[PDB]
């Protein structure tokens, strides 16, 4: 109650038009056209637009004006379809008065007016922020009425990498119930990839997710080592661990865990052996996450790469010609996460990250099938990840309820919950 979306109240959304509107200039317009349906896919919102607004209707266009140097004459406008009894019932739509009386548009106007309401925005302004390089249908309109027109998606992406308390929170519900999930599947067993993505999944959704955050991946076996794998349909065995990449998403709002563990329920020598190399470089890098240590995301990678060669020179793997550190463990250490999973990616990844902003930490060894490597190493893929938000002298895991450590892992394994 109170709120406009999961986890955040229409003041917040209010705040952040205030904020955005502190770094404008007078006769400034903000010009956000929002998505469309996709023939039909489960409704994906420009995710700049519901940053701003909270609104989750495909064919809309918002407009964020400044019209003075007050930031009390600020005018937020808002074009959605019509609320119409016909449509509504063959096509809910909040119309033009619940966008005002429940998202706080200061002014609205159906979606047809667009022709005949956005030039007269655009003629009394001097500065339009519209990104002429997103598509949607409003945009590709938008773009052919404009042929100074400045971007504006980086410069809300500053924002948005900064995460506010109510923002951490709902984060860390959907966190907390994609990690419980991934707890239930690891007292359980699986003999096909399929029974354990559908399992997944409905647990994030009863957990109280609304949908997936991303395109799982269920990998078993030597399946771990295809990166992008997301078929998920492959038959289990006894002797071999899953790689999973899975979590819910929560009013817009993103988790992301990968967890391996072997589908026996137990630990093999090497599967402990190359577990670990992994565990002990993410647990290492997730200590590094105080903002007080001034690190950038890529200075994290860069320790990352040197943790792994260590890991890999205590398992006597490290110096087979041709797989150095950087093929074993091919990807990067991670990302900031938000509204879309990799989270705003224009922002700098060599300025020192700050407090409020949330990236996964997800190290990963992928040995490869060749005969230079141990017969027990070869075909195994392992990654471990979990969501840290940045605290001033600290941090937050905001996936801590998904146990990694072995002895946590096999408890739950073998006895359950
Ligand atoms: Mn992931
Ligand atoms: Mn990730």
């Amino acid at each position: 109650s109170g709120e406009l979306t999961p986890g955040i109240s229409a003041l917040e959304y209010y705040e952040r038009r205030i904020r955005l509107a502190e770094t404008l200039p007078p006769k400034s317009c903000v010009i956000l056209a929002g998505n469309d349906i996709q023939f039909f896919y489960p409704f994906q919102q420009e995710n700049d637009l519901f940053y701003l607004s909270g609104w989750n209707e495909p064919n809309s266009v918002m407009i964020l004006e400044k019209p003075t140097d007050s930031l009390s004459d600020t005018i937020f406008h808002m074009l959605v379809p019509p609320k119409d009894a016909f449509a509504e019932k063959w096509e809910f739509r909040s119309g033009v008065y619940g966008v005002q009386e429940i998202f706080n548009a200061d002014e609205s106007a159906s979606i047809n007016d667009l022709s005949k309401y956005l030039p007269k925005i655009i003629n009394r302004n001097e500065f339009i922020y519209f990104d002429m390089l997103s598509s949607s249908s409003n945009f590709k309109h938008i773009k052919s009425l404009l042929d100074t027109i400045k971007p504006i998606s980086k410069r809300i992406a500053e924002f948005r990498k900064i995460k506010s308390p109510q923002e951490l929170r709902i984060m860390r519900r959907a966190g907390q119930i994609s990690g419980r999930s991934f707890n239930q599947a690891f007292a359980k067993r699986f003999r096909n990839e399929r029974t354990l993505d559908s399992f997944l999944h409905y647990k994030f959704i009863s957990g109280g997710c609304d949908k997936d955050a991303y395109i799982p991946v269920v990998a078993t076996g030597s399946n771990s080592l295809c990166i992008h794998y997301t078929r998920n349909d492959d038959v289990m065995f006894d002797d071999e661990m899953v790689l999973v990449d899975a979590a819910g998403s929560l009013g817009g709002y993103c988790a992301d865990i990968s967890r391996t563990w072997p589908n026996s329920g137990k630990f093999t020598d090497a599967q402990r052996d190359l577990y670990e190399a992994v565990l002990n470089v993410q647990r290492d890098c997730i200590k590094l996450c105080k903002a007080s240590n001034n690190y950038s995301l890529h200075d994290i990678h860069e320790k990352s790469i040197t943790l792994m060669k260590q890991e890999l020179k205590n398992l006597g793997i490290d110096k087979v010609s041709g797989w150095n550190v950087e093929k074993l463990y091919p990807h990067y250490i991670g990302h900031n996460l938000g509204l879309d999973v990799h989270d705003v990616p224009k922002v700098s990844r060599y300025e020192p990250l700050k407090v409020g902003q949330v990236i996964t930490i997800e190290p990963g060894l992928y040995i490869p099938n060749e005969e230079s490597f141990p017969s027990y190493f070869r075909n195994v893929g392992i990654r471990i990840e979990d969501d840290i938000a940045i605290g001033e002298d600290t941090y937050t895991n905001l996936t801590v309820e998904a146990v990694k450590e072995i002895d946590d892992l096999e408890n739950v394994m073998q006895n359950g919950l």
